[PDB]
């Protein structure tokens, strides 16, 4: 399991 952050700002 890997990847699990998102930080997304638009």
């Amino acid at each position: 399991w890997n990847s699990n952050v998102h930080s997304y700002r638009f």
